[PDB]
């Protein structure tokens, strides 16, 4: 199938991806890079696609390089203001034989969840979000949670909906979660847990719940391979795995 | 918005739908029929769309009639062999100002669940189904469960997948559910419960669960209105609400 | 088994209990009362135990009466300040052939949940609560939720525990629920749902969740019969079904 | 608090426990043993309690030894026919200053779950079990699942109950799980998951679900410390953590 290099291949993250390639039947693992060591090496080895996790300082450089030498790239490095997107967009004009994908999330379950919730939202009068995570976690609600809710809120504003039913005569502080474009979001910090979302939708007689659960820090990898196995047919720049999923 | 009649309007089922119309802002309730009383009455009253729950003996007749006088119809009556579909198809040639919809299920949650599971299946190595229902229930697994699983199995055969990982050295009878095109399906009969599905998908590090829950015999109604509010832009014959949902 | 009367037997509530008796093999249904009609009738009919749902104005009277004529009583009427308990306590001195039970909740699932959570709390560093209910509901969090949490908090203060791990650098308002004696409680209002609790406990490597679900306004009845079938061996005054359960 | 040794302290298992001690404020870690190296060392170091994971060949020996020199022991080694229990019982006559605990399970969540299910079973007409585990797993249903169900079945036979409601006209093979003393048990193998149980109870209007979830191979450790922190007040032989929990 595909020849593949990895950048930042020695982090926690690196190793898991490294392995995932080897383990895969259809993907030949063709390089590895410390962080800032010599990129040339990709071409020498003839890599078709790279997976990048480099410090946002480096990232833009390797990007330019990869694009220049026709290599497509699957990026999960953070820090992409619309300036940086605009840089990349610019790098990519009239090539149509090379792609970039920037996935702020690679947890397919998470992604799919985001996706489906958007699709579902127009049919249910009620909709809330609940998010759960180990207690060490710095911020509440999770980013993912927040995005979910915004996306729901979108789907509703579009396809013009009201606000949702709630006959709560003066509720207790905290008790109805954080409002996020009118979507309640509840954050639960629980020793033993890892990372989990749960989106509930309500209508007459029924509910639909979509819930994602990560058991383990390495859930990104299936994401990344979906990227790698398909970037090859998504030239140019894409942001969000959702788009690679063909939905 | 729309003028609407109902057939079989005195069953359990009828009443709930009757109300749902009135209650609705944009739908004028324009008739009611015992079961076999005179259909004429629809035209006299100038109905744009009907909702039908008649004994499968009657149904085909009212159908013909409705189509003949340009009225579109949302059918939840059972019993539609491909002969009967073929009848209807035939009734409908060169009209394109009239539709039928045949929804073997109107539980949106259920439908959406069916739908999303099909979309999700290609990404997860594991996938099982669990279905739960009050104990009175005659048959296991539920029809809905079975359909779900087949649809999953489809999505996998297409987008050619293997069978799923299961290192079970001689399992105990019953313990791994019923195989349904290679999809385990578990049926749970539980006093207090009503009707519920739950579809689990498994990959490295993660899961995605989609679960539908009906609290109440009347969950079909939101279905039916989605039908009514849209048949108007789906002339011809359609089978399955999934298609009205625009996904 | 037992001869039984009912007071307030024509409310929504009444009917369900009425039936529950008949339906029961071991319980002969021996009376019915409008609300304030003549109690005498119990003795005439020779009732061993009554179930009472009368307006808190009446209740205390029928109580006195029942106790006076040796009839035991299962009360689910609200409004029992410690004054009123003290009244009843007083009514009951040196009888030991008659009981009262006052159950502020008769949902066994709910009760058991309350109970088990108290028992479990000492083993888990983390513990949160989530409560879900149809959107019509007036108050958040539910009473039941709040009680749960207090009871948890108790079990922890006793068996002296710390506060729980939460490294949340300035969380968003609402997002971590309402604090209730240091227990986060999340309230979710969701069309289609009825009444549900869910108590999560967290420790190294694991969780325990206990979740109660009412599908239907009549879940109190099993409560009430547990009462009736056992008051006979709990003379005096008891408050809370928990105590009848023999745990 | 307590001085503590560990046997089999270099396995996967060992390390996690080692750490758990150090990390603990009130427990001084006072030894470590390869597997068969010299036990003397415990006394030299003055250990009050040991935690043992040795090959069932060794175990009985170290046991004898520990008991002989007054050291109490928390054992999670498998393989304890009633012969072996009888051995130990015999070792322990007239000491009452030393204990053993044999915990076939140390997952508190799991244990508590077992426990509560037994307590709950008498109140609900319906009761089923569902068990879920990574797909690598050799056997279905899990041991834990099976025990759960038996314990439920017990609690029912005692407190004489019927069989449960199920109007299933000829069900599909597999679909109603494995019968286990009349308790349906469903086994789900799901990539991404680890180890999980879920016990559902059903009555009129309601359910109670108790569900345990292990996220991680090390959930035994809280078990083990509950042991260690309490064996000191449970001289003699005990089998099952349930008994240390004081319920």
């Amino acid at each position: 199938g595909i020849k593949v290099g990895v950048l930042g291949a020695k982090g926690r993250v690196g190793q898991t991806i490294v392995a995932a390639v080897n383990e895969s039947d259809d993907l030949e693992l063709v390089a590895e890079i410390g962080v800032d060591d010599d990129l040339s090496l990709l071409v020498d080895n003839g890599a078709e696609v790279v997976v990048d996790f480099t410090t946002p300082n480096a990232v833009m450089g390797n990007l330019e390089f990869c694009i220049n030498n026709g290599i497509s790239a699957v990026v999960g490095t953070t820090g992409f203001d619309d300036a940086r997107l605009e840089q990349v967009r610019d790098w990519l004009e009239g090539k149509d034989n090379v792609g970039v994908l920037i996935a702020p999330n690679f947890a397919i379950s998470a992604v799919l969840t985001m996706v489906f919730s958007k699709q579902a939202a127009r049919f249910f009068e009620s909709a809330e979000v609940i998010e759960l995570h180990h207690p060490n976690k710095l911020d509440a609600p999770s980013g993912t949670a927040i995005h979910t809710a915004q996306g729901i809120a979108a789907a509703r504003k579009e396809a013009g909906m009201d606000a949702q039913p709630d006959a709560t005569e003066q509720a207790l502080e905290g008790s109805r979660g954080a409002s996020v474009d009118g979507i309640p979001v509840h954050a639960v910090r629980m020793s033993g847990m890892v990372a989990h979302e749960q989106v509930i939708f309500g209508t007459q007689g029924q509910t639909l719940t979509i819930k994602q659960d990560s058991y383990d820090r390495n859930s990104f990898a299936p994401g990344v391979l979906v990227g790698v196995r398909n970037i090859a047919q998504h030239p140019g720049l894409v942001v969000g795995l959702e788009h690679y999923l063909g939905l």
